[PDB]
């Protein structure tokens, strides 16, 4: 690691233990008097990302899902940036329950959450390519602790151009996320687009309810990626609300040049929360 538990960033944030691995702390903020996230990354690290998740981080400012920005630095040891620092992620939620899922209840809740999120942040110009459950995290408050943030900016990449049009995609793009939740795009080193992240949202609720993909044991990226290729995703649909089958065949006429129907999309949540009866109030799984 760069740093160490004890040692003072910027004469104002001391760090008091870490809390992600990529090194990140909770560090005490001696002007608030508050406990920030610190993430930090060696200025010799050869992919260098943090420059990309502070301007990410500026862009999504004010948005709902979003951290608080607090501060950031650069020097000849380390880059670093200080954000609101938030409670659990859905990865160790879903893990902290006994059977290893989310209620159709729980899921429907968070799923609509992550989809705003997403639209959001395709909304400033860029693409996350990481969706995945570790990457979102709800409030650490009574005011915040049902709100579910969208974390981890350092794979993202701009998707238009200075002038906000849609960037030609190149012929070959480097996969840089996560193998379970990698759309089939992702798979091919094809430039990823707006549906991958969709792609990988919708993986992530059959996985919620489930508690698994198909693909769990399967390590070899390319393996993975022909299962992908050749899997009827209609039968993901199997425990999922009835209208999901709309979510589905949208994202699938996807692709790069396509902006999604985010509204559509929308109401499949929206629909599908009204016909269960699920109210905004109801306890999570996690209480
Ligand atoms: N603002 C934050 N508040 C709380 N936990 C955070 C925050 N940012 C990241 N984390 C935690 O750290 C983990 C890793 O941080 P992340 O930004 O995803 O970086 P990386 O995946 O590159 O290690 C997350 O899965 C989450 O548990
Ligand atoms: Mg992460
Ligand atoms: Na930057
Ligand atoms: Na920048
Ligand atoms: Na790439
Ligand atoms: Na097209």
């Amino acid at each position: 690691d760069i740093l160490s538990v004890g040692i003072l960033v910027k004469e104002r944030w001391k760090v008091l233990r870490k809390i992600g691995g990529g090194e990140i702390y909770d560090a005490l903020d001696m002007l608030t008097r508050e406990n920030v996230a610190l993430k930090v990354e060696s200025a010799q690290q050869p992919k260098q990302v943090l420059k990309m998740e502070v301007a990410v981080l500026k862009k999504l400012q004010g948005k709902d899902h979003v951290c608080r920005f607090i501060g950031c630095g650069r020097n000849d040891r380390f880059n670093y940036v200080v954000m609101q620092l938030q409670g659990r992620n859905l990865a160790d939620l879903r893990r902290s329950q006994s059977r290893g899922t989310f209620t159709i209840s729980t899921t429907l809740r968070l799923g609509r959450q992550i989809l705003e999120s997403i639209e959001s942040i395709h909304s400033v110009g860029f693409l996350h390519r990481d969706i995945k459950p570790s990457n979102f995290a709800m409030g650490r408050f009574p005011s915040t602790c049902r709100k579910c943030y969208m974390l981890d900016f350092g794979l993202a990449r701009q998707f238009t151009n200075s002038c906000g049009d849609v960037r030609p995609p190149r012929a070959v793009a480097g996969f840089r996320g996560t193998v379970r939740y990698a759309s089939i795009n992702a798979h091919r080193n094809r430039e990823m687009g707006r549906h991958d992240d969709l792609w990988s949202l919708f993986y992530m609720l059959v996985e919620f309810v489930v508690g698994q993909l198909p693909w769990r044991k399967i390590k070899d990226k390319e393996q993975v990626g022909s299962i992908k290729e050749r899997y009827d995703h209609r039968l993901m649909l199997k425990h999922l609300p009835p209208e999901f089958s709309i979510f589905l065949d949208h994202i699938s006429s996807l692709d790069y040049f396509t902006k999604p129907d985010y509204q559509l999309l929308t109401s499949v949540f929206d629909n599908s929360i009204k016909t269960f009866g699920v109210i905004e109030s109801d306890p999570f799984d996690w209480e």
